[PDB]
C-alpha cells in the first residue's frame, strides 16, 4: 500500500530514526546537497509538489539523495505523467536537470521501499 | 530537550501514530477546522514559520487543534517576542485571530508534551 504522504514537522529525534530506517529521499535546495532539505519517507507517492498551507516546492529541489532502503522514480509532468527518472538506493544527484540527464522540475514522484 | 523541528512528508501510517501518541498541533487553513492542514508533533520550538524549499506559513493558520497530550504556546512576534496565547491538551481554536482573543498572524511557537 503506498499514498499520498502528510507533511509534518517532527523532533530531531523522529526524523533520525526514520532516517535510520532507511527509506527515504532528501531533497535539497542548492546543488551538491547543499542548503536546506526536504525529507520524505517512504513509501509514498505525490502527484503534484504541494503541501498545506499554501506550499509550493515545484521549481525548488536541485540535488537529491536515496536512502539505502528506498527507490525514487520523478515525472516530467504532474499525476505521474510522460517521462521519467530512476534513481536507485543510496543514489546522489549532485545537480538535478535536463542538462545533466534529468528534468528542469520534475512535477510529481513515487518513493517506495526495497 | 527541545529543538526545532525537522520538515518532512510521512506515510499515513507514521502520522496516525504520531498522532495517537497525543503529542501535537494541528494548524489549518481555514476556520473551524476545515481546509487542509499542517501535523507538527512534538516537543518542538520554532523561532519563526518557514521550512525548506521556500516553505512560509505565516499568515496561513485559522483554526488550531491541540493533542490530548500536548501544550502549545504561540508568541505574537517571531523568537518566541512579545505577546504569547496558551492552548492546553485537547484545544480547539475555531477561529485564530485579534478579534477572538488571538492574535492575527502568530509568528513562533512552542509545542509541549505533557
Amino acid at each position: 500500500t503506498i499514498e499520498v504522504p502528510v507533511l509534518t514537522f517532527v523532533p530531531v529525534q523522529v526524523s533520525a530514526e526514520l532516517e535510520n530506517r532507511g527509506c527515504w529521499v532528501k531533497f535539497f535546495d542548492k546543488k551538491n546537497f547543499q542548503g536546506d532539505s526536504l525529507f520524505l519517507s517512504g513509501p509514498a507517492t505525490l502527484p503534484r509538489l504541494i503541501g498545506p498551507f499554501g506550499y509550493d516546492w515545484e521549481n525548488k529541489v536541485r540535488s537529491v539523495k536515496v536512502g539505502p532502503r528506498a527507490n525514487l522514480t520523478i515525472f516530467d509532468n504532474h499525476n505521474y505523467r510522460d517521462e521519467d527518472k530512476f534513481l536507485d538506493a543510496g543514489a546522489n544527484v549532485a545537480n538535478l536537470s535536463k542538462e545533466m540527464g534529468f528534468f528542469d522540475n520534475f512535477r510529481s514522484m513515487v518513493l517506495n521501499c526495497i
